[PDB]
């Protein structure tokens, strides 16, 4: 075999974490369950890890940050990571997922918590009647190992890409529907209540429930993510203008799910967060923008079973080499 097509670049070969091998064990374990004949071995890599700050945006520093009230700035942890399945001797990459992490050497609002930043899939897992379990078992192990570590809460975001638009493999196939939020904000709640079943997730809410719930008054309580919803419209209020903080959250409640793996006493007990895998630099995978740019320039789609391959090869090379 030629060099690049052999075996020293796919995806089994990328470098193992313990985060990988818990959630490929994890959705494997459940393939070998049911056991049937067309579908193949997954492999899950992260392949990026940094170090990175989410500083607050000048209208809510001027409000909260310069007055004492909350930190001006929140650590987390980048990580990337993939679903790859060998389809009868050939890596496809059909998951991808990009998520922040909050750790315990971090400051309130934002300690102990989880982030799905991105989330993106291609549709061509074998069998296709085994798809959406797997991005479950993926997602609920996710939940779990950041669970068993002691993350305390995960926050979910379900917008759906609007039309034409890619969250990480460029050029879907043009058969793949994209869901409309509802059909959308439903697969979370079968995750979660899956996740739920299997006492990983101890309960999930809306952010109206919780805010009420939590007898929320300031907007310095909301957590405080990069890239979110929530730091745009805040800033948005802050340079036009709880009355409107409550009004905003009921709105879109359906949409954010705020999810709790440890619960009450046990959360304020809790060990030093210890990650036990190291950082991983990969300027190609962090945050989505890079692999998107590279795959529209060199025109690596994603768009059939077939330009899927080639465009993962490419994209395991190149993880390999840099
Ligand atoms: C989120 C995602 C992985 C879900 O994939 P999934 O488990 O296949 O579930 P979907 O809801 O997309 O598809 C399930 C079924 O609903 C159908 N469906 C999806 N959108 C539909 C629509 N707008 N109208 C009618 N049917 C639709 C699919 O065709 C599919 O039918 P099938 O099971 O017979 O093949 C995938 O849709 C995706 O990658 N979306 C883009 C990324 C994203 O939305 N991320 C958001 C959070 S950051
Ligand atoms: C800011 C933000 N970004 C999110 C992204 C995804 C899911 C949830 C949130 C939230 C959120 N989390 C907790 C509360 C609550 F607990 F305070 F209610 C309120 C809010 Cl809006």
């Amino acid at each position: 075999n030629l060099y690049f097509q052999g075996s020293k670049f796919s995806a089994k070969r990328l470098p193992s974490t313990r985060l990988g091998t818990f959630l490929e064990n994890r959705v494997n374990d459940f393939l070998r369950r049911q056991n049937h004949p067309e579908s193949g071995e997954v492999t899950v890599r992260v392949v990026h890890a940094s170090d990175k700050t989410v500083e607050v945006k000048p209208g809510m520093k001027a409000r909260f940050v310069d007055s004492g009230e909350m930190a001006e700035s929140f650590p987390y942890r980048t990580k990337a990571l993939f679903a790859f399945e060998e389809i009868d001797g050939v890596d496809l990459c059909f998951f991808g997922m990009h998520v922040q992490e909050y750790g315990s050497d971090c400051p309130p609002p934002n300690q102990r918590r989880v982030y799905i930043s991105y989330l993106d899939s291609v549709h061509f897992f074998r069998p296709k009647c085994l798809r959406t379990a797997v991005y479950h078992e993926i997602l609920i192990g996710y939940l779990e190992y950041v669970k068993k570590l002691g993350y305390t809460t995960g926050h979910i975001w379900a917008c759906p890409p609007s039309e034409g638009d890619d969250y990480i493999f460029h050029c879907h196939p043009p058969d793949q529907k994209i869901p409309k939020p509802k059909r959308l904000q439903e697969w979370f709640k079968k995750m979660l209540d899956k996740a739920v079943s299997e006492r990983i997730v101890h309960d999930y809410k809306d952010i109206f429930k919780q805010a009420t719930e939590d007898r929320l008054t300031s907007a310095k309580e909301l957590p405080y993510f990069e890239g979110d919803f929530w730091p745009n419209v805040l800033e948005e209020s802050i340079k036009e203008s709880s009355q409107k903080l409550y009004a905003t959250m009921e709105k879109h409640k359906e949409v954010f799910f705020v999810i709790r793996l440890i619960a009450g006493p046990a959360a304020n007990s809790l060990p030093p967060i210890v990650d036990p895998d190291p950082l991983i630099p990969c300027d190609l995978m962090d945050g989505r923008d890079a692999f998107l740019t590279l795959a529209r320039d060199k025109h690596l789609e994603f768009s059939s079973l077939r330009r899927a391959q080639w465009s993962t090869m490419c994209m395991l090379v190149e993880l390999h080499t840099q």
